[PDB]
C-alpha cells in the first residue's frame, strides 16, 4: 500500500450544500442542488426561501446547537417540556425556520451557497482530486464533540462547547495513542494553541513532544521529507485585525480559509513524500447552513454508552448534517466523487469516525477505538491507481480579494474562543479566581484574550518541558 | 432567451494555428503562436521545421487519416503489427514528419499559418465577435465521422470515409429529429448534394421537405425573416474552373471560403430575424496543419459503445487536433475568447458534439443524443448583452484577388467527391454495375462526376416527391 503518511484538516461550520453544491455544475455525479429544480424550505404568512448561490466571503453566525440542528433537520422546535428524542422524519425541512429564530433575515445566508468561481481553490482541488457527498458530522451538535470524533471516534457524551469539560480534558483513548503503540509516528502542527489538547491523554510529557508549532516546523518538514505516519494541522480561530482567522468559521473570511488549504497542499505537493500522502480536508460541523440530505437515524450506535447531557439526554443514536470532505492524492483519480460505503455494516455511513477507522485499516492497527468507528465506513478504496500521478497541479489558484471592502473583528467572544480562554485561565488557576474569569469571558477583547491564550499556553509547555529536565515520569501531566 | 435561430457553417481541414494562430497579434488572449517564442517540430539527419505565417490561399493537402493524425499527435508512426492505440501523453510533435511522409517538402506548408491581413473576412469577425481556442474536433481522423458528431454527437463506429457506410446511410438519431419532435423547425440549404444526406433519417419523405436549395431559398428566407430555429449552410465541395470550390479544403482556394462567409454572414446581419440569430463556424477537422495544444485523452467517453473498424480499433477515448470555431451573434461582446468549458465534468471539453449539447441546452430538448453531448461543454453562455448590439458590420472587407495567378483544378476526385459520386451510383443503381462504378470512380473528370451526382440526385428528390405524391407513409425512405 502506498499511503505512509496521512494528513487532516479540519475547517468549521459549513455544510456540503453550502460549500460545494453548486459544484455539480462541474461535475454531475455531485450531488450538489440545481437552479431548474432547487431546494426550498419554508418560514411560518408562509414564505418560501429557495436555495440560491448568492453565498458571500463573510456571512453572519447561523444557529448550530443540538436543539437548532434539532430544529433543522426535523423541522420542529425542541420542547425539554414534551421532549421528542426520536421523531422519526428527518426531512430536512427546518433551516430557514431556526435561522429566522436566531436572526431575522438569516434565512437569506444559511440557505445560500457558494459560485464554484468565488472558492478557486476548492474548485482546483475538486476538480483535480476527490470529495465524499455522503460525509456526515458525527454529532448533530455544535464544534468540540465533533472535533473530538475526528480524533478519538466519541465525544465521551459532550453534546455542546462545556468550556469546564474541555478544560478538564477529555479522557478517552486517541488515534495518536493507537499510533504510537503501533510503533508509528505522529505530529501537531498548530498557528495557535490547538483544540487538539481538549484530549487530556495529549497532555502527557511524553506526547506533548508531538506538538510543533507551525511556520517553525511544518514547511521545513515538508521540504525534507521528515513528515510523520499522521500529521494534523490545526489554524487560527482567532479573528483579529492584525491576524485574521483562517477556519472558515461565519463572520470571518472564507478567502483566508481558501489561503490555507492552497498553503498547505503546496506544501505537501513539493515535498519528496508526495508520492505517499493522503491528505483529509473535513469540517467539524455544518454550522446550520442548509443541506438536502436526511441526516441518517438508523443503525447508528452509541460509541461509548454514554449519554448527552440533560435536557436532551442524547443518544448518538443519528448522525449531524453533510460536510464537505476532500481527499488529495496523486494516487486518486481527478475528479472522483466517493457516495456511501459498502460496509463494513449495512447501516455504515461515512462520518468524522471514518478516519480513525481509515487510519486503522492503513496501518494494520490492532483495534479500533469505539463503536463508532468500527462500525464507520472506510475509504481506503479512493486509492485506485497503479502508479502516482505525476501532473498534478504545483500551484492552485489564488484567492483574490474583492474591491472597497473592510475588514471585520468581533465584538465578544465567540465559544470557540471562549473555550480556549477558559481552558488557558484553568491552567492558570485563574479559573477559580471568580471575578478574574468574568472579567476575562465577558470583559476582555478579543486580542487581549488571544494574547492571555497563548501566553498561558507557552507557560503550561515551559513547564512541561522543566518537568520532563527533571527527569518526571514520560507518563505524567504537569499539574 | 434571446437566440431562437441557430445557424451552422463547417468549412473543411484547417487546424486552429494554421488558421488563426498569427491573430494573437491582434488578441494577446488568443492562445496562438508567436515569432519571438516559436513552435516547431523535427524531421528525421534532423531537422527543425519552425511554425510561420507564410500560409498560401491555396495549399497542397496534408495527411488527415486516422493513422497520420496518430503520428502527428504522439509523434510516431501507427503500427498494424504493433498497435500502440493508447501511448499516453499527446506531444504534439509529428506534424512536420507526417508531412513529409506523405509527401517531401509539406512540412514547409503543414508549419505555416495565415498572416491576419490574408483572412480579412475572419479578422473583421474574430475583431467583432467570439471564437474559441480550445474546440477540438471531435474524432482523431478524417472528414466524414466528424461531420457526423457535428448533428449526431456520435461517428457511430466510423473513424473513415468508407463510401459504402456513407451510401448506407448512418443510422443514428440526429439533432433534427430531437428538434422535430419538440415542436421545432429545422432547413438545410445547400448549394450541391449536401452531406447531411449521409444521415439515413434525414432521407425520410417527411425530412426530405427541409431540405432547400440555397441559391434559390437562402437570401429569400433570410430577407423575410423566415429562417427556421436551426438553419444548415451546406456549400460546394467540387473545385471546378467554371464554379470553384468554397470550402477551404486544402488545394481549394481560401479566398473563396471568405467570400462565403462574408455572404452568410451579410445575409444573416440585415435578416429581421439578426437579433434572434447564433451564428456557429467551425472546421471538421485540422486537415494535417500544425497545432501546438494536446489532443485530450482523459476522461472522453465513447459516445455509443461502439468501436472503430480495424486495424485501429480506435476507442473513441481521445479528441481531435484544435480547430477554428466562430461565434456570431448581436448578443455576444466584441472580441471575446472562450477557453475551455466549465462542466458538466471534470474533464469536459469543447468538441463538434458542442453544437448538439448547446442546442439541446438552448431550446431545452428533453434528452442528449449520446455520451458525448451529453457530457461535452456547452457556451450558451456566450450569450452576455443584456440588449442586442445596434452597431455590428453590415458589410466585410472583400477577400482581394491577388494578381498574376492561374486557377486550379483536381485531376482525381477527392474523397468527399468520391463519397458523393459512390453515393449518387448507389441511388441510381450504377453501384451494383461494377464496371460503371470502377468508370465513374476512377476514369471520369470531376466535372463529369459533378454533373452525375447534381442529376443522380435531383432524380432521387424527383421519386421521393412522386411517392410522397402517392400517399405514401411520412417515415419512408424512397428506395
Ligand atoms: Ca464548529
Ligand atoms: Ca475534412
Amino acid at each position: 500500500y502506498p499511503i505512509k503518511t496521512i494528513v487532516v484538516l479540519v475547517q468549521e461550520n459549513r455544510s456540503f450544500d453550502h460549500t460545494l453544491g453548486w459544484f455539480k455544475e462541474l461535475n454531475r455525479e455531485i450531488d450538489g442542488v440545481t437552479k431548474s429544480d432547487p431546494k426550498s424550505n419554508t418560514v411560518s404568512n408562509s414564505l418560501r426561501v429557495v436555495f440560491g448561490d448568492q453565498s458571500q466571503y463573510v456571512n453572519p453566525d447561523p444557529g448550530h446547537s443540538i436543539q437548532d440542528i434539532y430544529e433543522q433537520v426535523f423541522g420542529k422546535p425542541w420542547d425539554s417540556g414534551k421532549p421528542d428524542p426520536n421523531p422519526g422524519h428527518p426531512n430536512m425541512s427546518g433551516f430557514a425556520q431556526n435561522a429566522e429564530r436566531n436572526k431575522k433575515g438569516m434565512s437569506s445566508a444559511v440557505m445560500n451557497g457558494f459560485k464554484p468561481n468565488a472558492l478557486p481553490v476548492y474548485k482546483e482541488l475538486v476538480q483535480n482530486f476527490a470529495i465524499c457527498d455522503r460525509w456526515f458530522a458525527s454529532v448533530p451538535a455544535s464544534t468540540q464533540p465533533n472535533r473530538l470524533y475526528v480524533h478519538s471516534a466519541t465525544s465521551h457524551g459532550a453534546t455542546s462547547n462545556d468550556a469546564a469539560l474541555l478544560l478538564e480534558g477529555f479522557p478517552q483513548k486517541t488515534i495518536f495513542e493507537s499510533l504510537d503503540e503501533a510503533g508509528f509516528s505522529f505530529g501537531i502542527y498548530y498557528q495557535f494553541p490547538p483544540s487538539t489538547l481538549f484530549y487530556r491523554n495529549l497532555r502527557k510529557l511524553k506526547y506533548l513532544t508531538h506538538f510543533h508549532q507551525y511556520g517553525i516546523q511544518f514547511k521545513k518538514d515538508c521540504k525534507e521529507g521528515k513528515l510523520p505516519n499522521y500529521v494534523v494541522v490545526e489554524q487560527r480561530w482567532f479573528d483579529l485585525l492584525s491576524t485574521p482567522a483562517n477556519d472558515d468559521h461565519p463572520s470571518h473570511d472564507v478567502s483566508e480559509g481558501q489561503k490555507l488549504v492552497k498553503e498547505v497542499y503546496e506544501a505537501l505537493r513539493s515535498s519528496p513524500q508526495w508520492n505517499e500522502i493522503l491528505f483529509i480536508i473535513t469540517y467539524d460541523e455544518h454550522g446550520g447552513f442548509y443541506d438536502h440530505v436526511p441526516t441518517p437515524v438508523d443503525g447508528v450506535p452509541n460509541p461509548d454508552g454514554i449519554l448527552g447531557p440533560p435536557p436532551y439526554n442524547f443518544e448518538f443514536n443519528r448522525l449531524g448534517v453533510r460536510v464537505p470532505t476532500f481527499f488529495i492524492s496523486p494516487w486518486i483519480e481527478p475528479g472522483t466523487v466517493i457516495h456511501g460505503p459498502n460496509g463494513p455494516y449495512p447501516r455504515s455511513q461515512y462520518e468524522h469516525s471514518s478516519i480513525p477507522a481509515t487510519v486503522k485499516t492503513i496501518f494494520k492497527l490492532k483495534d479500533f477505538l469505539s463503536k463508532r468507528d468500527s462500525w464507520a465506513g472506510t475509504f481506503e478504496s479512493v486509492i485506485t491507481r497503479d502508479s502516482p500521478r505525476q501532473d498534478c497541479p504545483e500551484t492552485l489558484s489564488t484567492p483574490i480579494k474583492l474591491r472597497g471592502t473592510m475588514a471585520k473583528e468581533n465584538a465578544q467572544l465567540s465559544e470557540f474562543q471562549e473555550d480556549l480562554v477558559i481552558m488557558a485561565a484553568g491552567l492558570k488557576g485563574d479559573y477559580k479566581n471568580e471575578e478574574l474569569i468574568h472579567k476575562l469571558c465577558k470583559e476582555t477583547c478579543v486580542a487581549d484574550a488571544s494574547k492571555y491564550v497563548t501566553n498561558a499556553f507557552e507557560k503550561f509547555l515551559e513547564e512541561s518541558r522543566k518537568a520532563r529536565d527533571r527527569g518526571c515520569d514520560e507518563n505524567d501531566i504537569v499539574y
